């Protein structure tokens, strides 16, 4: 069962923000509240803004901030990238403690998705080599935040901006830099093309094995490298000696070596799945981590 | 995908219960305490525990309860089919708006994965039609709820109390009746054969349809009799009155009646696929109620 973390410490963050008639979710830590930039952004601004210029042309007041039944009042904004970040006259108490961190491909985190401030649901997700993530994100979802709680702390890593004509979706480090070659303009924006998470493959193989799922299994073996020609020729992320490392743990566990697994999931990229499935699912599923396999089990 | 509600406002309500060594979660209402009464068994009391028995001998002062490391000194205590009340002198700041409802198979809702009273995981789960859950839980996991949330109200409607033979769990209402034909003794209990959950098909096809994937729709209508005697010839659920109506809105959506989606759905069944994928998947997806639907478009 793909796992979120809670996310009560982040919805307590969540805020409404609007100028114009463009409403989308800031978080508020602290006295700064950040969202999307182009919130700002009319009509006949989504094609070319030029920000900066939008920007100064801007006063606090046409920020209007509302935290629940209340409005906060903007002293003060500046931009960081394609995020913007405005002062406030209060502080958030329920501020938790928290990072600002930009995780790689392959890494996974939790989204609350959120519409005009209020949170409508959280679900996991990954950053995909390509570096789109799969979200469920609607109209006004912008501002909605990705994150990891690791012990008490909330480690954010993304911020939601746009959905691509291919119905997948761009966003932002807290930092404001955008996770792949995307600009927040309304302009169609293709990827890369996109690959599978392997090392997460693997790991979810080791899952069904925990829960007593076996039959994907094979007697044979495979090197490292043999296994990376074959992952690579079917658009899979190769194997990096760490990521055999990462593995170890899942691999002692189950008394299966990591590249026997290679070579089971060797067989099944060959072969297919045949009509079975895995952990109820007919596609293999790689957006489960290491990690987030071991924790759960 | 899954998506779960928010767990925040859940998130507010967890507690751990420890009577001697035992210790599950439980949750905080106002000053009551609501948890899985086998919290008052030994392991060894599992095997075939006399409950009246073992709670004629408990007294409020037997009972910790803890908020994180603070103790909330309980003042009375009963015991409700299988669920424990225990009154507690300090009424939950945190408590929302909230009710208990006794949801049906095939019905979701969000489960808040708890250990030793602190929140680890939400995710969302299905009632299957033979009354369990395919969830994620270990030992300590007792006293997890799950709840859907509509609108501010926080509806629970589970509450984990074991694992089964095959894997599976199974767990009551908040007045601690079971769902399904289950007891809380550690002895061997199995459920019923799985089938799939016709309604949620439905409104799986109902989905396909409103995103433009249409090809499945037939010309044929059918009688919800003549489609229940079918469906359950392929390990399909029957359709009850009240599956029709909550239908209602996603036929409303697409034009396309109830029946005439049961007679194209009875014709997937018959002639099988063809190869054929609907929204990316020869498999047809269970586990999404109408309500999910709605809430992701
Ligand atoms: C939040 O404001 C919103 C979230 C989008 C809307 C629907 N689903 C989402 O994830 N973001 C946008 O509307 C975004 C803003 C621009 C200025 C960065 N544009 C967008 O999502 O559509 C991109 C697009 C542009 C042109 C085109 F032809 C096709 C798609
Ligand atoms: C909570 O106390 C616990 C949850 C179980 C433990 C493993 N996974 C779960 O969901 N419930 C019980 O231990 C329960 C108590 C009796 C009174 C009903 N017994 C139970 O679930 O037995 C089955 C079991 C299977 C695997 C396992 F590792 C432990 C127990």
């Amino acid at each position: 069962r793909k796992m979120a973390f809670p996310s009560g410490k982040v919805e307590g963050c969540m805020v409404q923000v609007t100028c114009g008639t463009t409403t989308l979710n800031g978080l508020w830590l602290d006295d700064v509240v950040y969202c999307p930039r182009h919130v700002i952004c009319t009509s006949e601004d989504m094609l070319n803004p030029n920000y900066e210029d939008l920007l100064i042309r801007k006063s606090n007041h046409n920020f209007l901030v509302q935290a629940g039944n209340v409005q906060l009042r903007v002293i003060g904004h500046s931009m960081q990238n394609c995020v913007l970040k405005l002062k406030v006259d209060t502080a958030n108490p329920k501020t938790p403690k928290y990072k600002f961190v930009r995780i790689q491909p392959g890494q996974t985190f939790s989204v609350l998705a959120c519409y005009n401030g209020s949170p409508s649901g959280v679900y996991q997700c990954a950053m995909r080599p390509n570096f789109t993530i799969k979200g469920s994100f609607l109209n006004g979802s912008c501002g909605s935040v990705g994150f990891n709680i690791d012990y008490d702390c909330v480690s954010f890593c993304y911020m939601h901006h746009m959905e691509l004509p291919t119905g997948v979706h761009a966003g932002t480090d807290l930092e404001g830099n955008f996770y792949g070659p995307f600009v927040d303009r309304q302009t169609a924006q293709a990827a890369g093309t996109d690959t599978t998470i392997t090392v997460n493959v693997l790991a979810w193989l080791y899952a069904a094995v925990i829960n007593g799922d076996r039959w994907f299994l094979n007697r044979f073996t495979t090197t490292l490298n043999d296994f990376n020609l074959v992952a690579m020729k079917y658009n899979y992320e190769p194997l990096t000696q760490d990521h055999v490392d990462i593995l170890g743990p899942l691999s002692a566990q189950t008394g299966i070596a990591v590249l026997d697994m290679c070579a089971s999931l060797k067989e099944l990229l060959q072969n297919g799945m045949n009509g079975r499935t895995i952990l109820g699912s007919a596609l293999l599923e790689d957006e489960f981590t290491p990690f987030d396999v071991v924790r759960q089990c």
